[PDB]
């Protein structure tokens, strides 16, 4: 049995799948965090090696035989490649783990799970990113620069607009579009501080990007219960997300438009659980972005969700990096959830 | 002889002025940081006592003779109610230091040095902030929230605009108002990196707020040398600083608009060195904002810079606090660099 493995990590979820020669998924094991910014490359190496061994036991596979390849689909933030270093520390500490390594990106590992010839992903999790891989080599992207330089339409951004808007309102630097009450109270309560000064501590001493972006869930709840300000912030995240697509539009190979689905857009990230709250902003940004840019027309799009971990894409790409091609059941890996054709 | 002290503290450099009954300066001593975050409060207490005693000795005043008052003008604003405590530990440990104390914001100390009545303090350094002090002493503000949640029109905000605009241009998420070329080259040079990926380490792993805000100076040169885009960023900075004034306007005591000087606005910070580049933006924001809000006065304003320590202001406030009006040469204390009367 020749085994190929993929890893999903870098963000909040971490996971390993192992795949056989024939593309049959052998086992899945969940793991501890592999965000290399919060944890070092020492721990990263440790949790990856545990994860894979546990999965090997689970699959009924020879514990001593090294993986043919291991495809690591990781949300970089900075591809400052210490991904190079991760591979080096990996083959240094555990030489029996795998014969070969591939570090890719979360976007490329997702795309790889859904289609055999590239496509388009829109990511909205704690951060955001939009990426494209054409049927030929060509790649292209918009805005995966993290929290200090963009992330428009992410959980961070939704959270940041939320506090930015109350700060500016009280200050009289800008008038809010709708009442400040619910969010102002949600804020103080979530961060457990009485006033605006209390919020500074969480920004510059503490700073917990994870806690901060968590605030998005409270805006989502408030929006669901009809608080206009909350509904507003989710509309604008819809636009920002829609704009990422508009941005990459000129770079898309025309054949990707010309099917029954039309342009398939893979939607990765938990913010998409609030799709109903993003829908209008998203539809708007696209609708105004096809007047300004292209009479060279795509007629429709459909949105898709993954049904297996991006680790499956990882495994796929890890095999591709060596000799092999892993068979893939692309119908099973992703499903349609929304469709729209411009009228 | 009655003697009246002030301290400019809270930042990295401290100062003490001993002022006599008819306003002449008796002694002055420099000191290091008096920031309780960086140093703890005990060390702050020690260093204040040390500075003041060194000022007494210079003046031929024994350590056992207390001041009639001491006005501590303490930056690191907003959260300066560790002041009640710094005063207690002071009159606990060193009872002969002073017979009276006043904790002042750095803004209150600052204006009290330039004019007798209230005014506005407008800061644009690494960060930015705007504080209004009324004739009656009541103080309020706009901004001061730091690089993650405002600092509009500061050194940091300027550098950040520069690199955001070019990031969004290459991404095609937002077309720049003017050509990206000059600034793009300035960026790559200043952070000494090959590409955008290289800028990302300077924002996450190797982050240095001071280094990053330093990039402002480069945009100043660009704007000086004639580059359309660098000029534009400095116009927007001017606007944001303008809008800080517009924010507090509704709170100003009408009588503050009434001098021959009009509204006194003290400018603190190094970005003010680029006044020529902020001027148009500053004016445009003041024009369209004083119109929105019925201009029942606000006929004019003059912008000032300081020429003495805010400690002089501190001395003055400490003395008023105990019923003594300290003679104060406001002309020697600060100079006016611009005057504008709306027409
Ligand atoms: N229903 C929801 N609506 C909007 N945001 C959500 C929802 N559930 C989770 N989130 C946000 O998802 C973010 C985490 O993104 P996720 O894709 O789960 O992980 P990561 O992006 O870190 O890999 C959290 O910051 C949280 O606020
Ligand atoms: N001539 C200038 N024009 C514009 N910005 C400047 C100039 N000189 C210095 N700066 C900016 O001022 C910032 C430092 O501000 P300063 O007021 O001196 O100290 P701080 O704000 O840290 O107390 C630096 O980030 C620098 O980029
Ligand atoms: O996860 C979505 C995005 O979050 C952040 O912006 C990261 O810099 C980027 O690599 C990631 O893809
Ligand atoms: O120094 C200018 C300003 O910079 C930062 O924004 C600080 O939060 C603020 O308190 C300070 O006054």
């Amino acid at each position: 049995a020749a085994i190929y493995g993929g890893v999903e990590g870098g963000g909040t979820r971490s996971e390993v799948l192992l795949v056989s020669e024939d593309g049959k998924i052998l086992a899945e094991a969940d793991g501890l965090s592999t965000n290399h910014w919060l944890i070092g490359t020492d721990k990263c190496v440790e949790r990856i090696n545990e994860m894979v061994n546990r999965a090997k036991r689970k699959a009924g596979v020879d514990p001593l035989v090294p993986l043919r390849s291991l495809g690591l689909s990781l949300s970089g933030g900075d591809q400052e490649d210490a991904g190079r270093i991760l591979i080096e520390e990996l083959r240094d500490r555990f030489p029996y783990l795998s014969e070969s390594y591939l570090i890719t990106t979360d976007a490329a590992g997702s795309i790889a799970t859904a289609t055999p010839d590239g496509g388009v992903v829109l990511i909205s999790g704690t951060g955001s990113n939009c990426r494209l891989i054409n049927p030929d080599g060509s790649e292209s992207g918009c805005g995966g620069w993290g929290h200090m330089m963009g992330d428009e339409g992410s959980a961070y951004w939704i959270a940041h607009q939320a506090v930015k808007i109350v700060f500016d309102s009280i200050d009289n630097l800008e008038a809010a579009p709708h009442d400040i009450g619910y969010v102002k109270q949600a804020m103080f309560h979530y961060f457990q501080v009485p006033d605006r000064l209390g919020i500074l501590t969480h920004l510059y001493r503490d700073f917990d990007k994870c806690r901060f972006a968590g605030f998005c869930r409270k805006i989502a709840e408030g929006a669901q219960q009809g608080d206009p300000l909350s509904r507003y912030i989710f509309r604008k995240a819809g636009e920002m997300l829609g704009r990422h697509i508009v941005a990459v539009l000129p770079e898309i190979d025309p054949v990707l438009f010309q099917g029954k689905i039309g342009l398939p857009i893979l939607c990765v990230g938990s913010v998409w659980k609030s799709w109903e709250l993003l829908k209008e902003g998203f539809l708007l940004a696209l609708t105004q972005g096809r007047e300004i840019q292209a009479q060279n027309f795509f007629s429709s799009f459909t949105l898709m969700k993954l049904r297996h971990s991006s680790a499956l894409g990882g495994a796929s790409l890890g095999a591709r990096h060596i000799g092999h091609l892993l068979p893939m059941d692309y119908s099973a890996n992703a499903i349609a959830f929304y469709s729209y054709t411009f009228s």
